[PDB]
This record gives structure tokens, C-alpha cells and sequence, in this order.
């Protein structure tokens, strides 16, 4: 009896990388007599099939199969689910990992809520999110929030297989389409898929790494595709209008800002007049209605055939951001807290305004452009309380992103000249490490910290960032932290001595170096460090006589202790006989000082 | 004839592309070449620096050429070429710099109208927002009646009366450690009682940049302050140059050079600078300093180079940045309106703090306790901020203070007892002001701003977020303020850059074709136009559809009147018809507007 059947269409795959998948796979927590690897090799020129053959020797719930070469992944995938026999199915991609604890995890979400579509959080390498709204918490009903419940739209979700064959769910092979996950997971919502979003653990991992859709006229005959496919097999009203609500503001006036600024006059002209022909044809105006006020502005020109005004409302937008500064930080009893400040700006410079006409809150345009708008479409008076300041984190091994839950932030649009306003945020926010470590391996990693702002239509989520140099360490319930200002001035945090030394960082009290020759001990108490609970981290220590260059160095047992609200290294001299004066390097967690501490034995 | 100016050059393995560009500059001085000479000595060069220097000797009635034993250094070939002169004022020229070329008629008449023993002229270099901010400011004939920083900065580039120099027998240091040697020549002018001046209204010299033992450092230093004691007899004067260089040479390892260092050469200058204090410097001097520099000064007498260190980290990143908040062509001049706040790294805000009546340095208290209450309190400091404009020629290198400007710094109440520091400044640019040479009227100009408080200095380039492209034309001037690659203020002027075409950007469906004059106008979109201006031009035309198309050069002209600009193209015999791409090209510099006009 099979749980879960993993699907992998293969084609040239990179060796690492296949490697890496194997070992991901090898590692899941579920007993292996409970999962299946179902891979399907489209026809690779490389050798890749028989080094999939290879890795099923030792494998046997590894079953692999060679077809003529697909082009995409879609036939592959095909084939490997009429043949794979699990309760759940993963497609995971031939260059992608899966956490340790995924399949388990996922597996018993799933059969407690006799789910259809498992949702679970997948990672990126780039971002500083991915799926910030849909991954913020666990959901068995998450279809009833309506269709938005899938996104992202990725097909690295578990799948019930008894439910893609019951109503005929497959991937567009023989048809070469853009966004065909987007296709899968549409039809998985139409046909009434139980969703659940599982949103507490990382399940995959999409691995950066660097042609169909390049070419404007493929783009915009895929993208009326999807429009069509939408507005032909969504029967839910609610449903209809998000798919067309979100595609037509990422995808159709997506194009109607900075790519303007991007693109040469040929290529912008070709698909304003593609854009400007789906909108009238498949949008109706109240999706418009809904949208936010600058959307609604492009939405407009857009259907007007205004590319001037719209490239001049480009230029005047580029640049608009929110970067955060760190106001304070510190460390409290077992966490660590952060004071930030933030400001709409152009690139961090000068303050981004809205200007206040009568009782009207305004967007600041020439008259030339304001003239040609709906009065409304440029008064922000109605959303100037709808603005979010938000922290988060990433960590810099897992590429994982998590919300910092708890903060308070607020945002006041303020008065600074004349009738001008700038926007201004404050936030304070507290980091409780374990909160995001959830496999071993996120024990010893830095922690990349992060702002997410939102307001007026834009969004800004940027590094944390600071001008004073920062340097604090703490030792916390076995716990080495550090958090400092990186060589980029971006705010990181480093727990279990992943990239520094918690012994350098801190500073050491030379001149209260104790040396118990009787007892063989060496005391080293640290200078600056936040000490709180109790704490004992084994380690070592090298000795080196001074003046002898290339001796050996002397390997000693060393112990990082916090206790009492204090933190110290002992030395242990233990059986060696020693003479003389000697530099002394402590090596804690892999990272040796540069204290240059010398003692005299 | 007299000879009015003699050119000391010492030569040693000189880089041939640096002497002809300084042999260059000579050549093209205005003053008749009869009427000075070139004394070059080169100081036994293992290159055939001496068989390049008689090449140019062959064909130069006035360049004496000699060749010297090596001696280590520029000093004693100058005081051979100096014993050697003949003329009245004597110039030492290094020999890979150049000098301005009406640098030698303008010192000579300012220096003989006045009777100057030296010219201190304005002296330009590669690198920096100003050089000579303080001095170079105004011309002053009288200069010496200011005291001796009338000499500032000491550099060897001046203009000195030859005769002054012999009968003073005032020469440079030619020993085995010789440093400073400028810095004692300009004294001993001063001390013997030179008449002095500033010519600060032209660019004289440009000293250009091209491509360490601690002891040694420190005995030269010693020797460098016991010169001032000996030898320097106004009080006025010698406080000034012992306060100058405590603060700059022995305070100055204190701050951000504590953390550019290893530990073993910050104990051994630190070890030396306390030394220097207690025998040297006397107490008085430290109460002309600025509250940051006294608590230096307090905490080296201290021997507290821990306390050092951690005020140097405390202060690392304190910066003053500008951003443009409006930036616009008015008639004949270019405004702008700027903003700046003392931040760190142009991040978080600078602080200080409010305690009873007393407006404090943030410190720790670990720190406060060991200084006097009054060096971390700058309640007494608080209404000394400036806060000005400058500018910078990018080919010439020369800097200018921008005149004419308002500015005012605020200490505000950001919340609780935390003060930051804000400053607003209007300025204009009559960028006629700054072009002295042929050269300047066709060169990119970069402005920056100058802010100091509190102890701080902050000469930084100005800045913009947005977006920022205007164009001008101002009396024959093509003007264009933009942000340029690196984010910061750039004005281009006679389209050095950028092509103002296409910056403007043109009505296309005002275009006026006339096949009687064979005449295609072109109006500017967005450009501001004042006064007459009529640039000649070129355009090119290209058959729209052939693969090469053999391209047809034409005639153009931009011109602006009546508020309005426009680009006159003249096709005279013709030979077209059809769709022709058209393409302009004024002063080198060709629109990208994609132009197609149908014959
Ligand atoms: C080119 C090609 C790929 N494949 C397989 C390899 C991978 O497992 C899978 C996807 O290719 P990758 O390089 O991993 O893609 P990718 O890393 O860019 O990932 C994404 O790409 C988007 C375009 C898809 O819509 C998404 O579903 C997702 O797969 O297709 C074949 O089976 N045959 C082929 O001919
Ligand atoms: C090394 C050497 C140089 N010289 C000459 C070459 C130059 O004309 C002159 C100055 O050297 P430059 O390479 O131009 O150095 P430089 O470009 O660093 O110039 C400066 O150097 C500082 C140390 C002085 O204090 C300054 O007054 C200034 O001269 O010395 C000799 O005559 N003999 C030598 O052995
Ligand atoms: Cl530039
Ligand atoms: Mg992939
Ligand atoms: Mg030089
Ligand atoms: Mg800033």
C-alpha cells in the first residue's frame, strides 16, 4: 500500500542536481516501503537514463522508463501517473529537493482531511516571499476561500490520483502552452478538489538555475489561451472573477509600468496593441472596478490607447520604494528585538509625496495627464488606511521565508510642507529563533531579515538595513546569536557560529584570564554578550608555544558555558605537559577567534 | 628681454605621455614665450627621461636642460634650477602636472601690480569635492595681513619672487628623511616677511594623481612641530599652525584611523602622538578645538586608546547627504532646492540627546564618566552648521563654491529627548560664472554639497531618486541637468554627454517640410529656451527599407528664439523621394528619436 507516488520527468538533467534530488528523497522521514519513485526519462541525448537506472539498483521502488523525446515535461508526466500506483502524487522536477519531513507531513494533513489537492509551502531561492498570503496558515477547508486557495500555481503540490483519473486531469502535452500548471491546478479547482493548504513546514524546494514565450506573438497567443480557458471552464462567478482579476493585473497591466522602461519602442508597441485588444475583447470593466486606484489609471489609458501618457506615468513612478532602517536592536530574555523605521521614497532618497487638494487626497501628476483621467482615479483619499508594515526572515541555507509573527507597526501619512504628505511607518517586532527552525539542519544557519511594506498599490519587501555599525552577540539556551550589519549594511543573524565567532564577536577580559594549573583549567570570560538561561556548548582549543612558527598545535578540550546571566570559555589542559608562554585559539561550533590570547603555563 | 616667470621642473624616469602634456601647457600659455623660461634638472634618470628633455631643448631657446647626480628627491634639483633662474618670479612645476593656460600672465600681473613675494594661486586636483575651500575663496593682494595660514594649503605650487627666495637663502630640505618639505619652504617665506596673495579667481595649477614606517613617520612629525616652536615668533601664527596640525596629523590617527589599522602600529603611533602632546603642545591649544576633537585631546593625555576605539566605531558612517527636492530653469540660470539631514551611511538619523538644559553627545555611560561634562555638550555648538553648494568641472577638475545661496540648519525634536540635525539650502547655477578657458564651454559639471557641524565635515556629491531630465537652451548654451549613471547631479554643457534633441524630444507631426528651400524643421518638445542661440549641425539620411543604405550627409542648425526651439534641416540638391530616416547630429551629439519624414 503505496501513500505517495513521486513523479519526475527527466530530459539532460545536471548530475548534482540529480544527485541532490536522490539524497532529499533518501532522507524522508515515511518509511520507504510507503512511497514509490515513478521516473520518466523524455528521451535525454546525455546519459542521464542510465544513471536513473543506476540509482534504481539499489532502489527497488524506483521504477524508470525512456520515452522519445516530449520537448516538455507535460507527456512524461503523463505516463509516469497512469502508471504510478501511491495515494498522493508529487511531480517534483528533475533539478528541485524535497525537505526531509515532507512526505509524512503532508501525507497525514491529507488523509485527516480526505484532501484532493495538498497545498504546502514551497521555497524559492530568490525573494524574500513566495505565496505570503495563500502559505500564512494551515487550512484543511482551504477551498472555500474560493479558487485563490492553489496559488501559486505550481504543480509541485500532492495530488489524490484517484481524483486526476476520475476526472480526467492530465498536462497539455502534444501542445506546447505557457503556464499548463496554472491549466492543471484550474481544472483540479473546477472538477470540486478539496483543497488544504499546509503552510507550518517547508514541503519543496523550486531551485533556480539558470525560449517558448520570448517571441511577443507567442506570448500574447498563450496569453489569450488562458484568458479564453478561463472564461470557457470556470462556472464560479467568485472564481471566474479572481483568475480574471489577477491575471489582468499581472500579466496584461503588468506590462503598462517599468517593463516600459525596459523594452525598445518595437517590442512595446507590439504588445500595447496585443494588450489593448484582449482588454476590450475578454475583460469586462467591472474587473477594473475593483482594482486599485493606480491599476485602475493603467487600466483606463490602456483601453484610451494612451502609451504616451502611460510611459510618461512610468518615469514618474520608477523608484518608489520603502527600505527599512533599524532604529534599535537588541537582546531581551530569549529573543531578539528590533525597532525599524521606514518612508515611501525614490530610491531611499528623497520622500515620495501625495499633495492634498480641498478635502482630496491626490496622486501628483502634470496637468497633462490628470487632465485626461477620471477625477477619481487619482484620489487616494479612500485608501490611506489600508497600509501594512510587516517583518520577516529568510534563511540564507534552506532559502526559506517566514512572516515574524507579532509585531506592531503603524503607518501615518503626514503633513511635511505645505500641502504636501509623505507616508512614514514604525514597526517593533521580536525574533524567537525557534519559531523557524524546524529540521536539524536549520540549527546552525544565518538568518537574513527583511520588511514587507505595502501601500497606494505598491509593494516594497527589501532587506533590513542600517547606516551605524552592529555587532551583538548572545548565548540563549544553548543557542550562539549574532546579529550584525553585513558587509552589503543588511541586517543578518547568526545562530550556531554558521559564518562568525561568537567568541570574537563578544570580546574577551584579557586581564581576568584565570589559569587553575592544579586543576589544568583555563578561564576565559567573555566581555560583551547577552547571557540568558543556562548553557553548555562542547568544543576545542589549539595551544601553540610562541616563537616555535611551525609547531604543532597542541589539541585541547574546550567548553562554552553561560550561566548566572554570564558567558565563559574553559580551557582543559588535561594530560599535556606544558611550558611556557603559549597563544591560546578557542574553537567554538567550527569558528576560532582572533583574540590573540596568549597565557604562560 | 626680462624674463618675467621661470618654470622649475625636477625630472626623474618622468612618464613620457605626462611630459608632453606638461610641455604642452607651456606651449600654450598666453605670455609670449620670450619672456620666461624653462628650467628643467633632471635628478639622473635610469630612463632617457634627459635624451627626451634635449629633444624638446633643440627646438626651445628658453629651456635650460641640466642632469644631476641622483638625490633621492625633487628638493635639490629645484634649489640648482632656482640658483640658476633668471627670472623674476620662479614656478615649481613637478613634472607630471600642467598648468592653465593664462596662469602665467594672470600671476605675474596680479604679483607685479602688488609687489608680491608670492602668488598663491588656486591649485586644482584630480580628486575631491574642493581644494583650498577656505583660501582660494576670494583674491587678496594682502593676503600675509591674515596671518600664515594666507599660505594654505602648503603645497610647493605657488609663484615665488626669485630674488626674496635668494636673499633669504630659503631652499628645500635635501636630507636623507625629508617630508614636509613644502610645508617648511611656504614657513620660511612667511617667517622672513613675505608679501603675500591669493589669486583665487582663476584655476592656476593642476596638480594631477596618478598611478609608512611608523618611527620614521614620528620623527619626522617631531621635527615638523619643533620647527614651528623655534622658528615661528607671531603668536597668532603659531597657534594657528600648532592647532592645524595636532589636529590633523597627530588627533587625526584618533577617530576612523583606529579602525583602518592592526593593533601592533595603533600602540606604537598612539604611544607616539601621547608622547608629542605632553612635550609639545601646550594646553591652550586644545580649548580652539571643537568638542569632539577635546575629547581626543583629553583622552590621548589620558593614555585611553580603549575609549578611543570605541568612540571611533560610535562615530563611524556620520554623514550629510543632499537630495534634490526641486531642480528648474529660470530665465538665464538653473535653480535648485535641496534637503539634507546628518544621518549614518544615509540610513538611520544621527541623534543627539537632551538632558536638563544641556544638549549631549550619545555615549555610553562607561564613556561619559571618564570625560569632563562640557566636551560631550554641544548646547554652544548648535547655530554653528553651513550648509552651501558647490561645483566641479569634470574635464578641468576645478572646484567652485556656488554663490549666492540661503540654507538653514534645524536641531528638531524627532521624539523623546532625541534631536536630529536638517538642512534646506536654494541655490542657482550662472554656470558663466565658471568658464574661464575655450575649454569649459563644452564639459560635463558635477554639484555636490558642503555641510559641517558638530565637529563633521560632509562634501558629497548631490543626489536624486526620481527620475530628473531637463533641458536648456540659454545664449548659444546647450544646458541639461539630469541624473546621471551613478545617481547623482550632472550639467551638461555643449553636449559633452548627452544630445539635447534627444532629451527634448521633438513634435513629430509639427514638422514643417518646405521643398521650395528644401528646408525640414523640426520643433523641441520639452525644452526651456531664453535669449537667441544658433548652433550649426549636421544631420543623415537613410532610405527606409534599404539594407545599406549609403547614408546621405546633409547640412542642420539648432536654433532657439522666442521661447522656442527648433532643428533646421537643408537638404539643398536633392536627390530623394520617399521615406528617408533622418538623424540629427549637433555639437557630436546624435538623437535616437527614430525619425522617418516621407519626400
Ligand atoms: C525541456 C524538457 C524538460 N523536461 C522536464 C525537466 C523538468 O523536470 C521539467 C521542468 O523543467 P525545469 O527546467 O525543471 O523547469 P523550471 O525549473 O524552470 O521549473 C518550472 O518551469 C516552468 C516553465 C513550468 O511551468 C513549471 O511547472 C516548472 O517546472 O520538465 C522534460 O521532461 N523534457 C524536456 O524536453
Ligand atoms: C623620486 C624623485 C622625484 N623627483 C621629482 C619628480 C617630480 O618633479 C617631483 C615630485 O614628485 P612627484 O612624483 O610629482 O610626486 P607627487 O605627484 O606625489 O607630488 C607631491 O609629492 C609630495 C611628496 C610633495 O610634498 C608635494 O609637494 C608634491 O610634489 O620630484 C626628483 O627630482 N627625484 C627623485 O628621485
Ligand atoms: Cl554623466
Ligand atoms: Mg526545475
Ligand atoms: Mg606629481
Ligand atoms: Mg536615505
Amino acid at each position: 500500500d503505496i501513500k505517495i507516488s513521486v513523479v519526475v520527468p527527466t530530459y539532460n538533467t545536471e548530475l548534482e542536481g540529480l544527485k541532490n534530488l536522490m539524497a532529499s528523497i533518501d532522507k524522508q522521514t515515511m518509511n520507504p516501503d510507503e512511497y514509490e519513485l515513478v521516473f520518466v526519462d523524455d528521451g535525454s541525448t546525455t546519459d542521464t537514463y542510465e544513471r536513473l537506472q543506476e540509482f534504481a539498483e539499489t532502489r527497488p521502488n524506483m521504477t524508470v522508463k525512456q520515452i522519445e523525446n516530449s520537448g516538455w515535461g507535460s507527456r512524461p508526466r503523463n505516463i509516469a501517473t497512469k502508471m504510478a500506483k501511491g495515494e498522493y502524487i508529487l511531480y517534483l522536477d528533475h533539478d528541485d529537493t524535497v525537505f526531509p519531513e515532507t512526505f509524512e507531513r503532508v501525507y497525514n494533513f491529507g488523509k485527516e482531511n480526505n484532501l484532493d489537492v495538498v497545498s504546502g509551502k514551497e521555497v524559492r531561492t530568490n525573494g524574500w516571499s513566495w505565496g505570503w498570503k495563500q502559505f500564512s496558515e494551515n487550512n484543511p477547508h482551504a477551498e472555500e476561500m474560493g479558487i485563490e486557495c492553489l496559488l501559486p500555481m505550481t504543480p509541485h503540490k500532492f495530488y489524490k490520483r484517484e481524483f486526476l483519473l476520475e476526472n480526467d486531469i492530465t498536462f497539455d502535452d502534444g501542445a506546447r502552452v505557457l503556464w499548463e500548471d496554472v491549466y492543471f491546478n484550474s481544472k483540479a479547482f473546477i472538477h470540486g478538489a478539496k483543497v488544504g493548504i499546509l503552510a507550518d513546514y517547508p514541503t519543496y524546494y523550486w531551485i533556480a538555475t539558470g525560449s517558448f514565450g520570448r517571441d511577443p506573438h507567442e506570448k500574447w497567443n498563450q496569453i489569450n489561451k488562458l484568458f479564453n480557458f478561463f472564461k470557457d471552464n470556470i462556472k464560479e462567478q467568485r472564481d471566474l472573477d479572481f483568475m480574471l482579476t489577477h491575471w489582468y493585473r499581472s500579466r496584461v497591466l503588468g506590462i503598462l509600468g517599468q517593463w516600459l522602461l525596459k523594452n525598445n519602442n518595437e517590442r512595446i508597441d507590439i504588445e500595447f496593441n496585443y494588450a489593448k485588444k484582449l482588454a476590450e475583447e475578454l475583460i469586462p470593466a467591472y474587473i477594473s472596478e475593483n482594482l486599485d486606484k493606480n491599476n485602475q489609471v493603467k487600466d483606463y489609458l490602456l483601453r484610451q490607447g494612451d502609451l504616451d501618457s502611460l510611459k510618461k506615468l512610468a518615469q514618474i513612478d520608477a523608484g518608489i520604494t520603502a527600505l527599512s532602517y533599524v532604529e534599535d536592536a537588541y537582546f531581551k530574555e530569549d529573543k531578539l528585538f528590533f525597532k525599524t523605521s521606514t518612508k515611501m521614497t525614490y530610491e531611499d532618497k528623497e520622500d515620495f509625496f501625495i499633495e492634498k487638494t480641498a478635502d482630496r487626497m491626490e496622486r501628483i501628476l502634470p496637468e497633462e495627464i490628470k487632465s485626461k483621467l477620471p477625477k477619481e482615479f487619482f484620489d487616494y483619499s479612500d485608501d490611506l488606511a489600508e497600509f501594512t508594515y510587516e517583518p520577516s526572515i529568510k534563511g540564507r541555507n534552506s532559502r526559506a521565508t517566514w512572516k515574524i509573527d507579532g509585531s506592531t507597526s503603524n503607518v501615518e501619512v503626514v503633513n511635511k510642507k505645505a500641502n504636501l504628505y509623505k507616508i512614514e511607518g514604525e514597526m517593533s517586532f521580536s525574533v524567537q529563533i525557534n519559531d523557524y527552525i524546524l529540521d536539524a539542519a536549520d540549527k546552525k544557519q544565518p538568518w537574513d531579515i527583511a520588511t514587507r511594506f505595502t501601500g497606494l498599490g505598491y509593494t516594497s519587501h527589501r532587506a533590513l538595513t542600517i547606516g551605524k555599525i552592529l555587532i551583538k552577540t548572545a548565548l540563549i539556551n544553548n543557542k550562539t546569536m549574532i546579529v550584525y550589519k553585513n558587509a552589503s549594511g543588511l541586517i543578518s543573524l547568526d545562530v550556531g557560529s554558521s559564518v562568525r565567532s561568537i567568541v570574537e564577536d563578544s570580546g574577551v577580559k584579557r586581564e581576568q584570564i584565570l589559569i587553575d594549573k592544579t586543576s589544568g583549567k583555563v578561564t576565559i570570560p567573555l566581555n560583551e554578550i547577552h547571557v540568558f538561561g543556562e548553557s553548555l556548548i562542547e568544543g576545542n582549543a589549539e595551544l601553540k608555544p610562541v616563537g616555535i612558527s611551525d609547531a604543532d598545535p597542541i589539541n585541547v578540550k574546550a567548553k562554552l558555558i553561560g550561566e548566572a546571566n554570564k558567558a565563559r570559555v574553559e580551557v582543559l589542559l588535561g594530560d599535556e605537559k606544558l611550558s611556557g608562554e603559549y597563544h591560546l585559539v578557542t574553537n567554538i561550533q567550527g569558528k576560532k577567534d582572533k583574540q590573540q590570547i596568549k597565557i604562560t603555563l
